[PDB]
């Protein structure tokens, strides 16, 4: 079982006051990533070439360049674990952290993408998550959903020993023609956003709701 909290270790930059900044720095950065990350390398790279052949098909906002594609593209592909837990696991090592350059590019890729609109997704686990009782909730790292619920509950991402989260979700984003599937109607979640109202019902179903944008534990840590 994993626990449910208000993730106060995960590396959540939500990049206030420093987008300019960083959109010139983080071309060096990724690079000292890739020194320090094969793994990442190799899927950015594959990435890429994807995100070249799905960029001619439809118009991006202002501002939405090849990195903030090229990172969403990755997302969606095989390096979203390691990411993920990196990010999640930050705090308890803050030096080991390679990706700088690419928590960067994904985050401002999805608040590029963002809208007001809220939906309501599922999200299917093997893993038994539990709520400590903090109050409110956030993922932490980033979190895929699905808008539906037959998708989350698929033998692909759930099972008995797992959990059921129905979520509403303000800040996720439907990022479709990005993923490599698409049918599984993938909508991407920021680890910063904050359910206020948190219920669990039964031993594997959770229900996040009260979405809410709250300010995060770090701040242009790498501006
Ligand atoms: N999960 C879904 O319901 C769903 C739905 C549609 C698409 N997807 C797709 O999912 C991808 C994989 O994402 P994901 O859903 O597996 O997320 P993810 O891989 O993090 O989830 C798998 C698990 O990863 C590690 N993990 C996640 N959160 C943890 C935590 N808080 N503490 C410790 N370990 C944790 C754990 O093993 C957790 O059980 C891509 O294929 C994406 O398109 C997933």
């Amino acid at each position: 079982p994993l626990m449910l909290d208000t993730a106060p270790n995960a590396f959540d930059d939500q990049y206030e006051g420093c987008v300019n900044k960083m959109e010139e720095k983080a071309p060096l950065l990724l690079q000292e990533d890739f020194n320090m990350n094969a793994k990442l390398k190799v899927a950015w790279e594959e990435a890429k070439k994807r995100w070249n052949n799905i960029k001619p098909s439809r118009s991006y906002p202002k501002g939405f360049n090849d990195f903030h594609g090229t990172a969403l593209v990755a997302y969606t592909g095989s390096i979203a674990v390691d990411f993920n837990r990196a990010v999640r696991e930050f705090k308890e090592n803050p030096g080991q952290f390679h990706y700088k350059a690419f928590h960067y590019y994904l985050t401002r890729a999805l608040q590029l993408l963002s809208n007001g609109d809220c939906h309501s997704v599922y999200r299917g686990t093997k893993t038994r998550f539990h709520y400590t009782g903090a109050g409110s909730v956030r993922f932490g790292q980033f979190t895929s959903s699905s808008l539906s619920k037959k998708v989350a509950q698929s033998q692909e991402f759930f099972s008995d020993h797992g959990t059921l989260f129905i979520i509403k979700t303000c800040l996720g984003v439907y990022i479709k023609e990005f993923s490599f599937r698409p049918d599984q109607e993938i909508v991407l979640i920021p680890g910063y956003e904050v359910y206020q109202k948190v219920r669990t019902q039964g031993y594997n179903e959770i229900f996040l709701d009260s979405p809410k944008r709250k300010k995060s534990n770090y701040n242009c840590l790498y501006s």
